[PDB]
């Protein structure tokens, strides 16, 4: 009975059952049945919203994306096929009706032990907890060592939640809202140390370069939607489109973009109130910091500097896959929401957007070679779940098939590539360091 | 030469030629091209915007509503298709790119000669002139009396928009916006009739029943949100859904009542320095009253007062569709939007429920029973522009195959059925001199 009530919670979809959710924990915190009401429907209302615009900005990008890849080169035989066909691939694994009861687990003692502040509820996230466990599970050959990984990707995620809630809370609004999920999550340490590498290098610091200069220097011009338009045009344009098509994506491009605060807006108004209310009463009964809630990377969409990043670095991911040594995968699915990948770095760079494209350019060459490595198990994962046709092609992701965390916890369990996982583990490890050191630092500061 | 250009222009979409008019009318009010360019962005997104919901609300309610009338009456044989089946046999007939260019003219005749004051410039709008032109041509068999009845309708709105200026200005906000389109439009003068009865009668018109009403007395459940969440909720439970979807209906009722206003600002946002120009200069130049611009009746629904109206009358819409003396339509198609019907009603009562849902009720029947009426026509131009089917069910529709204006221009030229034409004549024309007496009050009012 227990996988029957789970489908059916994971059937009731982020806009009904998060609703839910919220409105218990109102209750628990004694509030009037009004305000938790109206809260719970105002997140559902925002949730909504989120969906549809992702909807636009897949229809909307994707094809056009897909066609100026095919345009380009034809060198690179395996297609990426991004996050939409990866997780409804995941959610067949047999482990996806026990990695959520895991997480909920370890999320609730680490909470316990005060390890972390992070209350996670966005529980159709945790596919790529039960991803990384399908790899492990596939490659080592053993259910515990798959249940081991799950227990550590969700304990990293939850940690790396709580190491960037000041960039989440000050550069885009989002107060006492964590975002532990997503692919911005895992690859932030990744851009903490190509900040601080370029921190250390002189006279490269000097360049500074934001959308605040670009409206400067353009007037009237340069103000965002309309860089955003002129994304989109390019975009089209190099896709071969006519010029109808590339009228409407360009339009289409920019109305997303204007669109995405307006969206994500009603569910800080709806959630507002339960935090208030949160530090009202369960700080003052526990202590320590705000705790902090999880939710979909999504939210961090509204941010004008993260889409356009996303609208550039579509090109720039396609150019980056043609040079990068030892690369076979083509990115074509989540070219549409490529922002995803670069928004903590824009993030931590605070909209420098030299910075955030040297970053967003190495993480790019780093995640098209991850996702290169990981291609027999995620083919194996693809004819486990029976969504593979009969042709015998190799299949391969970037949004949860290149993750670094997936490839470091599959080499160090079972040691097939040790050059690479050195090299990798060294990176990831500084990245990691730099990043809970100046998380500690900031914290202390703010206290001081 | 014109033809595949006209075509061109229909299908580069509201959001892209309707931006480019609104450009090229910036240009000739002497603005510097940035400001231009960024009001017709701007709309462009507002349209994206208003599609986007739509699509959502579409896709919401309007399987939930099809099950709600399956599932109630099945005496009814003839099923409705509504604008989403009317509107591609309205564009496949012979009239059809006759009609627009018919349309420019005569607004730009009756513009010159200060007959009226609404510059039209939503042209994906016009085919409610080539359905009446359509259906005239199919009834009485010729092509002057086709174009005469286009030119007739298109006339017709004009000075109905003019005429409900007030209405728009006020009570929906809609600075310098006139509707000419939609049947709200058309729909005005039987809610003016039936208020100015209701006003007569003593004792009737002392019932005042308002949303603020249900707010005040609700207290912390009487928000918009909240009675759009319940009305979807009961919608979804009559309608035989299970729980899950009936939650997720009520949720999507929520989110399309809630994101109509945030998506219908951008469009005022970018309109208001050409309106603020166009009062500076052209008025100066010419002189009269406030140059309207007529676009799409979608906007109509930012008000919450005409949402809770629209997902409140589907259940009244579909038991009017049964005590209706000799009615053979079921409302099947325009379920989804049946705001649009009763808008005008909304904004006439302002935003008494009480004689909203008589005016409705009245409207509803009425309507209905030209749809019984307008069978063989509208089969017959379904055969015309082939999407009929070859089983001889007949097919009828009430968004526009219902129109008073149709019905009568075609009773008026073939005096086909004397009793009904003078019975809907007289009606209308009651109506139609008590609003227009109505706006001449009001404007005399105003200058006063």
């Amino acid at each position: 009975m227990f996988t029957e009530i789970m489908r059916y919670v994971l059937d009731l979809g982020p806009t009904v059952m998060l609703p839910i959710v919220v409105i218990l924990f109102s209750l628990l915190l004694k509030m009037k049945p009004g305000d938790a009401f109206k809260s719970g429907i105002h997140i559902g209302i925002g949730f909504v919203g989120i969906g549809l615009v992702i909807g636009l900005m897949l229809d909307s990008i994707g094809p056009a994306a897909k066609a100026m890849a095919e345009a380009f080169d034809i060198n690179l035989k395996v297609v990426d096929i991004g996050w939409p066909g990866s997780s409804p691939m995941t959610w067949a694994s047999q482990i996806a009706l026990i990695a959520i009861p895991i997480a909920i687990v370890v999320n609730l003692v680490m909470l316990m032990t005060r390890m972390t502040r992070v209350v996670n509820v966005d529980i159709w996230n945790i596919w790529h907890m039960t991803f990384t466990g399908a790899l492990v599970h596939i490659a080592t050959g053993s259910y515990a060592l798959a249940i081991v990984g799950v227990v550590v990707h969700a304990a990293f995620v939850y940690k790396l939640g709580d190491w960037f809630a000041k960039d989440t809370r000050d550069f885009f609004g989002l107060d006492g809202i964590a975002i532990p999920h997503g692919t911005s999550a895992y690859l932030g340490p990744i851009a903490v140390l190509v900040d601080t590498v370029i921190e250390k290098i002189p006279g490269l610091n000097r360049i500074h370069f934001s959308a605040d200069d670009v409206q400067k220097r353009f007037g009237a011009f340069g103000e965002p939607v309309t860089i955003g338009f002129v994304m989109g045009l390019v975009i089209g344009l190099l896709a071969g489109y006519e010029i109808k098509a590339v009228l409407q994506l360009a339009v289409k491009t920019a109305a997303v973009m204007l669109l995405m605060p307006r969206v994500i807006k009603p569910i800080m108004d709806g959630l507002t109130p339960i935090a208030k209310q949160a530090r009202s009463r369960l700080q003052a009964k526990f202590g320590g910091q705000d705790f902090l809630i999880g939710l979909d990377p999504a939210l961090l969409l509204g941010h004008t500097s993260v889409v356009s990043a996303s609208l550039i670095f579509i090109p720039l991911t396609i150019l980056i896959a043609v040079v990068t040594p030892g690369n076979q995968v083509l990115p074509f699915g989540d070219l549409a929401t490529i922002g995803f990948f670069v928004a903590m770095a824009v993030a931590v760079h605070q909209g420098n957007l030299f910075r955030t494209l040297i970053s967003g350019v190495i993480i790019m060459s780093i995640t098209l070679w991850i996702a290169t490595q990981t291609i027999g198990l995620h083919t194996q994962l693809a004819a486990n779940a029976g969504s593979l046709t009969g042709d015998g092609s190799l299949v391969a992701s970037m949004d949860q098939g290149g993750s670094p965390i997936t490839y470091l916890l599959v080499q160090a369990l079972t040691l097939e590539n040790v050059i690479g996982l050195v090299a990798i583990g060294a990176l990831y490890g500084i990245g990691i360091f730099l990043t809970w050191r100046r998380a500690k630092r900031f914290a202390a500061q703010a206290e001081s």
